[PDB]
């Protein structure tokens, strides 16, 4: 029905959601810190020496185990 | 139809999956350091000595912001 095609919607939106912002294929699993943006996979992540979304210089990387992996 | 249900199930077991496991209320957005379960809410994080997945000692947790967080706005 109809109400199929909004829920595969959102079901889609929030799995896009999940996904690097960097290179769009892998899972998020790194957080930069101290500022906490979590936004990338680990290979994106390891390149970066500012914050991409808050401009943080990035002090280290944590390794994020997430229910949602 | 029967796919509706499907698709409901999915959904509300992804958004249950981004629920605090302590207390089943609050969105997780909290890291226990250094093992890296990032599995609590800011509250019951602050109360844990202990990760609740690896019983490895909390040495600090980091916030996290997360794409996929919501809010009442
Ligand atoms: C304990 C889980 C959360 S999870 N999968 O550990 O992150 C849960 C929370 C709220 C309702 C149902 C189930
Ligand atoms: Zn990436
Ligand atoms: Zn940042
Ligand atoms: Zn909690
Ligand atoms: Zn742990």
């Amino acid at each position: 029905s109809q109400q199929t095609r909004v829920l595969q919607e959102k079901l889609r939106k929030l799995k896009e959601a999940m996904l690097c912002m960097v290179c769009c294929e892998e899972e998020i699993n790194s957080t930069f810190c101290p500022c906490g943006h979590t936004v990338c996979c680990e290979s994106c992540a390891a390149q970066l020496q500012s914050c991409p979304v808050c401009r943080s210089r990035v002090e280290h990387v944590q390794h994020v185990y997430l229910p949602t992996h």
